[PDB]
């Protein structure tokens, strides 16, 4: 499906911070909360792909893009961050803040 791929692409390209998530997902909630803690709300889009008829297609495409089909899947300025664990590593090690500084998202 070109359609599914184009829809996912639009989400990643039109939002600096793009998070693909599912319903009642602790790690999705944690990742989104960490990102909102940097006051990134205005440039964040969260897509619940479980509430979607094409969940499997979306997950397969996210795996083609990132190596994993699991949610959360996190992109920042179209770059692959990965899952919540990747986000936690970047956050603890200063990489996330550097990412956001280069985007003028954090002082």
């Amino acid at each position: 499906s070109e359609a599914v791929k184009k829809w996912v692409n639009k989400i990643i390209e039109e939002n600096i911070i793009a998070v693909f998530a599912k319903t009642e997902c602790p790690y999705c909630i944690k990742a989104i909360s960490i990102l909102k803690g940097y006051n990134l709300n205005s440039h964040m889009h969260v897509e619940n792909i479980e509430k979607n008829p094409d969940m499997a297609n979306i997950q397969a495409y996210l795996k083609e893009l990132t190596g994993k089909s699991s949610v959360p899947r996190i992109f920042i300025n179209k770059d692959v961050v990965g899952g919540c664990d990747d986000l936690v590593k970047e956050n603890d090690e200063g990489k996330l803040k550097e990412r956001l500084q280069k985007l003028g998202l954090v002082n």
